[PDB]
């Protein structure tokens, strides 16, 4: 979903929709969360100065993401 472009309308849905996938850490799925991570190190990995992301991946999962051990 997240790392194309198409006439999906907006990007809101796509961090609505990966915002949920915080509680695979919070129920005990380590290996659902670490795919989760690493695709939205994936997404923080293409952009230098860019939004290809939206800016609340730079809010909740990255700074969760910090914290992961």
């Amino acid at each position: 979903w997240i790392f194309n472009t198409e006439i999906f309308p907006t990007v809101k849905e796509k961090a609505a929709i990966l915002t949920k996938m915080l509680a695979f850490e919070i129920r005990g799925e380590p290996s659902l969360s670490k795919l989760f991570y690493e695709i939205v190190l994936k997404l923080f990995d293409q952009e230098h100065f860019n939004n290809t992301e939206i800016t609340v991946r730079m809010e909740q999962p990255f700074l969760v993401g910090t914290r992961v051990e």
